[PDB]
Parts: structure tokens; C-alpha cells; sequence
DNA sequence: GACCGGAAGGAAGGAAGGAAGTGCG
DNA sequence: CGCACTTCCTTCCTTCCTTCCGGTC
């Protein structure tokens, strides 16, 4: 998270809604969790620009955020086009797991 | 594991394949010659016979945001190769 | 030697071996094809039976993907959640 | 060269000869390297060490050790990309306490 | 129906890293 | 034992689709 002091998708995506500068790309859809892309292009492409990866399309990126359903880290917000919600409770058991 | 792009040149390049898929000029322009045809191939190579133009199509819909291949706005099965395109990819 | 630690290609044949596993996973053919009925039931089973909480299929594949170079098994091309196992490769291995 | 070889030994062996650019060769003067066929350094791994077993993977895991020995470098993104750290070699043949 | 693109999911395989096991020295 | 790996996974992806649409053309 903003505690996490490679670069996980995740956190890359945590890194840019802290900062609303970065709101010209993707910023929030009210604060529990729901954020939402306003240029997934330009977000891909810097993902892509981080990791060299310039080939890095939506497309690509798309598919890694939905491997964070089984592992519950996010969660898709039913219908709203771009729209995913972050599971608290799933990445504190990832960050702080209870066996 | 071999990519569509690169079936689809395997029988562009060999014009005894023409009953289903030929060129439209030497300008990356081709053309779905028989489209129902061109869909049982890729389903039979791949071991999916349930591919269908619809979902094949997807597939090549997804070559816009890769510039790779594009399509003829409005001409009707008409996608052009980017052979600029391919040449990053060489 | 197979007493140090439990390979994956034991662990799946553990299950299948008998019945009472088959709600999960099963053969299919003589060959073997076996295939994953619940991989979400099998992921969770191979995570506990190692001590691997936060395992899914994804993670499991992958390692099952490490053992075509390997020549373990084979892939039925297509079919979901298909694998066959290779006697050749499981041949060189078992006690030497 | 400086000369049971081991493995950054074995890679640079290899790079100096230009006949066996088919499988690994020079990308770059920085020391930059491209694995050409993995497969194929990995084969010649083996019989070198006499482990037949050697693929990529595990070739990969022992160049992934020497990160914490600063001995070489992932070229980021590039496929099969890796360079040496010049530095992080003469510490291991002229250690300077 | 062609033609378009979001979204949910298989499937190959590179790359980073823990962890026990293997000779060799 | 200390080194230099080797063996075998987890882990997290990038990559190329397959499938299923709803929706415009
Ligand atoms: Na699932
Ligand atoms: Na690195």
C-alpha cells in the first residue's frame, strides 16, 4: 500500500489515486473503494513505461487485475464500464495473514 | 504455439488458397474471401472447431490497440496488414 | 529418491489413486487425460496438504506448465483442464 | 578469462568465440548479453556440469543468485536479458577489505 | 448480420525469490 | 561448514486468445 516502503499492479494503481494530480488518467468514484479509469490508454502506458514494457495495453492490464478476484485483493463493480473496488479485508489477510 | 496474424499470411503468400482469403493490391490490403470457410480452419488447427467469424473477429479487434493490422473503414472484410508493423516484430 | 518432499505429479495421484477424491478430480482415460471436475476444491487441497494458503489453479498450472520442458506430462490441446501424465519422464525418476 | 568452472565462467567461455552466437551472443560494449536459444545454453549446461536434468529455469535461478552477489544485472523488459557487473567481479577476484 | 469493444476466464512461459538438497572443496 | 549452485516450486505477472455478450451500424 502507501506502506509498502518489484512494483506489484496493485500498488502502482494506489501510487497515482494518492496524488489527484494523476486525476487526468484515474482518480476515485466514491471513497469506499470504488475508483474508476478516465484514460486507460495512458494508464497502461505508464504501467508499461515502469516495468519497459511499452507494448502494455488496457488489454494486457485488463487480464492482471481479473486474477485479483480468486486472491481477493479488488472486486468489479457490476455494469459501471472501468469501474473495480478494492477488498480491504482480502489484502489485509494477503498483508497479514492468520493461520 | 503460432499466433493468427501469422496464419493468416501462411495462406495469403500461397494464392492456391484463394477460395478463402486473397489480396485487394500489395498495399497490406487483403480480403476475407469466404469468411465462414476462413473461420473452420483456425477452429480445426487450434482444436476449437466451435470458432465462428464472430469470435475470430474479436481476436483481430484486438490488433487496433497493437498496431499490427487495422481495418478498411466501411468496406466490408477489408483489413489492412501493417507491414511496418510486422517489421518491429522481425 | 522420493522421500524428501512430496512432489506435485504424487500429490495429484494421492487423490485419484482411490474414489472419494473423484467429486474434485478424476482419469478420464486408460492413457490417464485425467480431469479437474472442482480445481478451485484441488488448489485448496495441494495449498493445505503443503501448508500454502492463498493457492489457486493459476499458481498450480503454472507449475504443471514447468513440467512439459521436463517431460512429466502432456497438455490434451484445448480440452479443459486436460492433462495426460508421460511414463517416460515418471519412469527415470520414482526411487533413482 | 583468468583461467569445476562455474556458471558466469562458462556464459563469458562462450561470448569470446563468435561461432557460438546460434544459442547466446553479445547486445551491446556495456557487457550486455542475449540468450538466443536457452535451451540450447542449458543443454550444453548440462553436459558441461553433467546434469542432464538443467533446463533454462533453473540455469535462470543460479544468474537470479547472483543479483544478491552483484556479480551481473537484469536488462529490464529485454527477453533473456542480462549484464555483468564489473564491479561485482573484481571484488570476488581481488577482494579489497 | 458486420463490425465494434468491455469483461470474465482459460492457457503458455519469462522473471523474481524462498528453501531444502547436493557434492565439492 | 561455507560455497555454488541444483531441484522445485510459489508468486505475479505479460501475452494471445476464447467466450459472451450488449450495442451501434
Ligand atoms: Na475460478
Ligand atoms: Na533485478
Amino acid at each position: 500500500s502507501r506502506l509498502a516502503n518489484q512494483i506489484q499492479l496493485w500498488q502502482f494503481l494506489l501510487e497515482l489515486l494518492s496524488d489527484s494530480a494523476n486525476a487526468s488518467c484515474i482518480t476515485w468514484e466514491g471513497t469506499n473503494g470504488e475508483f474508476k479509469m478516465t484514460d486507460p490508454d495512458e494508464v497502461a502506458r505508464r504501467w508499461g513505461e515502469r516495468k519497459s514494457k511499452p507494448n502494455m495495453n488496457y488489454d494486457k492490464l485488463s487480464r492482471a487485475l481479473r486474477y485479483y478476484y480468486d486472491k481477493n485483493i479488488m472486486t468489479k463493480v457490476h455494469g459501471k464500464r472501468y469501474a473495480y473496488k478494492f477488498d480491504a479485508h482480502g489484502i489485509a489477510q494477503a498483508l497479514q495473514p492468520h493461520p
